[PDB]
């Protein structure tokens, strides 16, 4: 019985003063808190802190959290994991309950969750309503996936026994969310978990805790025991792999960059001594976006559709879309086309509504943008942006490079910034070859009147999330399952059918009379 949360639409004025209602509250009343590790229902502050900051304002603090060490994660395992004991009997109806009136909590506060985002991450406010409806409808979608799922599957049974085909929940789970969808991804793959009976150690981003913070006290305010749920932000270097070699951990659940996701993976495989199962990965490693633009197509659709792709939350999305391979009769105009709707947008701080764009997360996320802009310069042809400055807050203006070769590093590595790479093909068989010639396989478009075109690219683009006539960055849970191939994962299809079944082992129980 599900359909997904309407986003605020921000043209009536009596949903505009409410979001300036809310922004106001979240200045004055929920920032610059102190926050605590939480392990086994227990607060444990350290002198050791990570400072939050305003992206848009570098000198804001939004809150200060505790950093966790070896020790302090070591804690949080065997939390979980006599948690875990208790918690994995407890019937599913009293889990999907948990998350319901988490929902419900979410819900009441839904402006000021995403006035909280739009402070912490920077985020516009479209995009931070977004991320919050997105949070609410995970959380809808997998209590009523795990209503579903205790139901079992039917198996055959011959006369005079009774099979039975059912899920169990299998361990501690440490989840690693990313930094850049801070509430959805991280609510989704805490709450997941959760609700199929394993316990978690949360391991927010470092670059933004407080949202994490926030939402692990709605969790237990919503009836979780001690133990079930975990906070532990640190380093990765001490905290991150020691939770992943743990001999106790059985899932990880990881969103986030290919680099680290390999990592992950390769530590995970390695049975410790003491360890007694295999442990599962549960990876989403980004990608490298495609927007196919055919020959024969709508022309504003296809700028509009490689625009929103590019620069929707300042590039920084996994499904962003930073590279367009268009075909050359269309090519001088639609990336006139582009430049247009680009440079008519506002980039600033997000005090409004019509701030289409706000700032980059960090400081080494700045750095690391800009020297991927210098890159594009050596390789290909700038035609809008390229400019930056850190002086209030990380601002990079959204940056369009022109004329690549489909193997130059502009067109092949994540740079998670509002940064798109033109490319120039002579054929729609050219332009699937350079779609399909990255690392990854998670988000693609395709722009075209051509029928034969359409049917050729839902057997021949190999993406896990392939979209015609539209942007790449979707993702609605329910409607969109959300997962890639290749270096984009493991193509564990969030906001699907398939997703809750992946942390959860089944179980055969036979009875002859």
């Amino acid at each position: 019985p599900y359909k997904h949360e309407p986003f605020t639409n921000f043209g009536i004025e009596e949903n505009r003063k409410a979001f300036e209602k809310a922004l106001e509250t979240v200045n004055n009343e929920w920032l610059g808190q102190s926050y605590p590790l939480v392990i086994d229902g227990e607060r444990y502050e350290t002198e050791n802190k990570i400072v939050s900051i305003n992206p848009a304002n570098k000198e804001e603090v939004v809150g200060t959290v505790s950093k966790a060490t070896q020790d302090h994660a070591e804690k949080a395992i065997q939390a979980a994991a006599k948690a875990f004991e208790t918690w994995r009997y407890t019937d599913p109806e009293e889990r999907a309950a948990v998350l319901f009136r988490a929902v419900a909590k979410v819900r009441r506060k839904k402006h000021e969750f995403s006035a909280l985002l739009v402070k912490e991450a920077g985020k516009p406010w479209n995009e931070a309503d977004a991320d919050t409806a997105e949070a609410i409808d995970f959380m809808e979608y997998y209590a009523r996936q795990m209503i579903e799922l205790a139901k079992g599957k039917p198996v055959n049974s011959r006369e005079g026994e009774r099979n039975q085909y059912v899920y169990t929940p299998t361990g501690v789970t440490v989840v690693i969310p990313p930094w850049n969808f801070l509430f959805a991804i991280m609510a989704g793959t805490t709450v997941a978990p959760i609700v199929t009976g394993n316990t978690v150690v949360l391991k927010p981003a470092s670059a933004a805790p407080v949202i994490a913070a926030k939402f692990v006290e709605v969790l237990e305010e919503s009836g979780l025991p001690k133990g079930v749920v975990n906070f532990v932000p640190g380093s990765g270097a001490e905290v991150g792999d020691y939770l992943v070699d743990h001999p106790k951990t059985s899932i990880i659940t990881f969103t986030g960059s290919r680099e680290v996701g390999t990592r992950i993976f390769e530590r995970a495989a390695k049975v410790q001594p003491g360890q007694t199962h295999l442990k599962q990965v549960i990876a989403e490693m980004g990608g490298k976006d495609t927007v196919v633009v055919d020959e024969d197509c709508d022309i504003e659709l296809a700028a509009q559709s490689i625009f929103t792709s590019a620069f929707g939350f300042a590039g920084q999305k996994c499904s962003a879309g930073s590279r367009a391979v268009v075909h050359e009769k269309v090519y001088d105009e639609v990336l006139k086309r582009v430049i247009e709707i680009t440079e008519s947008k506002k980039v600033g701080e997000p005090d409004s509504a019509d701030v289409y764009m706000g700032p980059v997360i960090d400081q080494a996320s700045f750095n690391k943008i800009m020297d991927y802009i210098e890159i594009g310069k050596e390789e290909g042809r700038l035609v809008s942006g390229g400019k930056g400055d850190d002086s209030k807050g990380y601002f990079i203006e959204p940056t369009i490079f022109a004329d690549l070769d489909p193997k130059a590093r502009l067109m092949q590595e994540e740079i998670f910034g509002p940064v798109v790479a033109f490319s120039k093909v002579s054929s729609f068989d050219e332009a699937l070859e350079v779609a399909n010639n990255t690392e990854y396989g998670l988000t693609g478009a395709v722009i075209t009147k051509n029928r034969d075109h359409i049917n050729r690219a839902k057997q021949e683009f190999h993406v896990g999330n392939l979209y015609f006539n539209r942007n790449c960055t979707g993702a609605i849970v329910g409607y969109h399952p959300f997962g890639g191939f290749k270096m984009s994962g493991t193509d564990s299809k969030a906001g699907g059918p398939d997703y809750l079944a992946l942390h959860m082992q089944a179980k055969t129980i036979s009875e002859m009379f």
